[PDB]
């Protein structure tokens, strides 16, 4: 049964309000968490987080900001066409929706703004370069089955020891969770362990974007593995993720009703942004994106979308580029909004549930004028060397980065513990200035997680080191593309 | 009598809609304009214009943008607020408000956004180098009475009556003014009459020469429009029901928005730039405060979210912006309802935090705090003194575009390649193309035959050339300084 109620959690983690509450005092929680979101420094990073183009001399170009904030006007529109329409079927009191309207739309836009929250400086390439980083250090596919009596890993403790242990299965999750590092699950560690927001159960559901963990090894789900595409969270956060599910009322790989909906904006305004940059950086003329649209649709029909929304927007620009794209945004927006927010309230029971194994605007028209976008911008916008330069360069900044502080994970546990206590030690002084570079938020986090162990423990110096690589992980994903270069250059010795 | 029905006009200026539309069509209109407004590249600018505090190499301070959304976020509190309380006084469908609620609230925010939208590079400091540059080659003091026999205009045009607007109009550059013709002439945005009327902070013409108003002094404070929009000016006060000099009932609310986001943002930035302590910064605040009281504002707000801190930093400015919100809010909630007829006039020379109120009190002392300790540090004075410099020597390298006969100058307009002039040329073809376009625009509505039209062009021209510079963004404008000086 469909209720609402249940699905927007209002409560927090760690101080969290009780009992009751009217319609207007849980409207206010809902705008706490957008105070905090809004004033986030981990938000004001993305005008400093390049999207596609190069941060250039004129803020002409979209950077991960600007975009979120487009994403999330979108979302808005979704949203508040979903409600609208079920309005008009009355079905929204029955849905437990009548006295949330607000709140329901704020966690979309909310959500929204926060896609990309926990990207790395040099976003997919940024997750390669630290990805790879670590999968030479350690190299997990060594660990998929029995202790390899020559295991690849650089590391004592995570190497699988032949004694009969189930240990060796905590070294596997560990090797994966550390290897496979990805933006959402990165964002989920950054609202709650690292920025320390406490945000409503409710939102933080709303940026839970993949039900799959890290450490997840294994051939995906048949009837789960769209929802376990990537992942989506990680071994350091599989507690409070727990805490989450029961908080929300999921199930084990079940995603929260409301995630579909900002991943719908987010997947529209995905390229058609980046399409008019391209003809603001020149590229080609509008008139040029045009035929090249024109080139990619091929099975040309008078009365398809193509016509009502491309050629449509093409007929306004003459009698450019401005109204061109203005008028082709909203003939987009004005057909596939309404689909995805039908397709939403169509297949409201297993999005409900979070376990439809679908998108809102699926791969059978909407998805099609998408796909054609992408491939425009694939083939004439993601190939231009300028960004292909940028892409290259920002991989060998995370490497050589990665690199600078590989001291820190080339240690022993007695060393680097020595290093937490003592700010200045004798015998490392590299690793102790090294070890002060690092962001004192992150730094924190790493102490916290530690003194949650069991000293004796025989798994507790794993984990200390799944620990440490995550601190490292922390503060790399946490720089701009901007200061992740600076300190590249300034570390290599060139300033 | 209150009715917003009547002051939240839907319609637009060009291709405008009309005939009945039900509520939801009307949200329609208004969630037009929000992302008409969200996706400008005027909005994006904001993004590369300064803050308080220079770029730097990591986002951690905040810029123009990250600034305009935090104000959007106040605004959008205190538009709740007015509403929530208002449905409390059942008072919603007796001023016309019953069905506009989301409208409202989206105007407040939209125009929480634009606040600053037509600011210069160098904001402040844009403003003077620009009006400094215009007055050595105007002067237009030399206008205030009769034609005097030594008049140190460097412009023979510059009937009398014209030629005094013209001068004090381009003279006086004030962003909020700008911003008006950015939203309608440049960007061609095309909004509902009732967004633009949010945006309209000041309604001072900038041509006004006789210093004052008495009874609308503060509304005046400021120039809010340019000669070059009093037509649409009119056109707007017309469609939102508006006296001359009369206020946007709204523009009220996003302003206050502004007064507080105003300087704790930047305080919070001054201990991330460690310009002191967060400590430090407590005690900065104890001094400047003096008639201590246990029960007083400050004890409620600054000594509750010191104590609530004892990360620290995070802590603190995370209560101290809510301690605030949660008591000024309401006030300016309270202030706006209390006050609403000279309000919905738009006559009501005051603003919302401002008299002997606790409140305006508070806000102060965080000023005079950012005052005496951030506005007042070497690296911003710096930057200040180098943002005029750019943009003085900015406005010379386009001097010759200026120093220009009509005739000359047309000719370039029509032939792009003209022979004497190739400096000029090249010059003319480093303007934008929207604000070229904007030029000739307004140049083509002119009467031809006219005695005016050789003032009204050098007045588009130098408009024109105001366009570009202002349209700039603080890296742009220094990077083609230092390009145009040869340098790059
Ligand atoms: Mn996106
Ligand atoms: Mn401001």
């Amino acid at each position: 049964q469909i209720d609402f109620r249940k699905k927007i959690n209002w409560h927090r983690r760690y101080r969290s309000p009780q009992g009751v509450k009217t319609e207007h005092e849980i409207l206010r929680i809902f705008e706490s968490d957008r105070g905090r979101i809004i004033n986030s420094p981990a938000i004001r990073r993305l005008q400093q987080k390049t999207q596609v183009f190069p941060l250039e001399r004129n803020a002409a170009v979209r950077t991960r900001l600007t975009h979120s904030m487009e994403v999330q006007q979108v979302g808005r529109y979704i949203a508040k066409e979903i409600l609208s329409r079920l309005k008009e079927l009355k079905l929204l009191e029955a849905y437990g929706l009548d006295e949330l309207t607000g709140p329901f739309e704020s966690i979309v836009e909310m959500s929204c703004l926060m896609h990309d929250i926990g990207n790395p400086p040099f976003g997919h390439f940024g997750e390669a370069a630290i990805n790879d980083w670590f999968r030479q250090r350690l190299h997990p596919e060594d660990a998929e089955s029995q202790p390899l009596t020559d295991d690849r890993c650089s590391v004592a403790a995570l190497r699988l020891r032949d004694g009969e242990e189930p240990l060796n299965e905590l070294r596997r999750k560990i090797r994966q969770d550390l290897c496979h590092f990805e933006g959402n699950a990165q964002g989920i560690r950054l609202v709650h362990t690292l920025m320390r927001m406490n945000l409503t159960w409710a939102q933080v559901g709303g940026i839970l974007k993949y039900t799959r963990p890290a450490w997840w090894r294994g051939e995906t789900p048949e009837t789960h593995h769209y929802l376990m595409k990537k992942p989506g969270y990680y071994l350091s956060e599989e507690a409070y993720i727990a805490r989450l599910r029961k908080e929300l009322n999921l199930a084990l790989y079940s995603r929260f009703p409301l995630t579909w909906i900002m991943e719908a904006a987010d997947d529209i305004s995905y390229c058609v942004a980046d399409l008019e940059d391209a003809v603001e950086k020149r590229i080609f003329t509008v008139e040029q994106l045009y035929h090249h649209l024109h080139e990619a649709w091929g099975q040309h029909e008078k009365g398809s979308l193509f016509s009502l929304v491309v050629e449509n927007a093409w007929e306004k620009s003459r009698s450019t580029e401005d109204q061109f794209f203005m008028y082709l945004r909203v003939n987009t927006l004005n057909k596939l909004v309404p689909y995805a927010a039908q397709r939403f309230i169509d297949n409201l029971p297993a999005i409900f549930a979070g376990t439809f194994n679908h998108a809102l605007l699926e791969d059978a028209e909407c998805s099609d004028l998408l796909k054609l976008y992408k491939n425009v911008a694939v083939k004439h916008v993601f190939s231009h060397p300028d960004v292909e330069r940028l892409e290259l360069q920002g991989y060998r900044v995370i490497s050589g980065l990665l690199e600078i502080y590989r001291p820190l994970l080339s240690l022993s546990l007695s060393d680097f513990t020595e290093l937490v206590e003592k700010e200045r030690v004798k015998r490392f002084p590299i690793e102790s200035r090294l070890f002060h570079k690092l962001s004192t938020r992150h730094r924190l986090a790493y102490v916290e997680a530690v003194s949650k162990l069991p000293s004796d423990s025989p798994e507790f110096p794993l984990w200390e080191y799944y620990y440490r690589c995550r601190l490292l992980q922390d503060y790399i994903s946490g720089m701009t593309d901007l200061y992740a270069w600076d300190e590249y250059r300034r570390l290599m010795a060139v300033e």
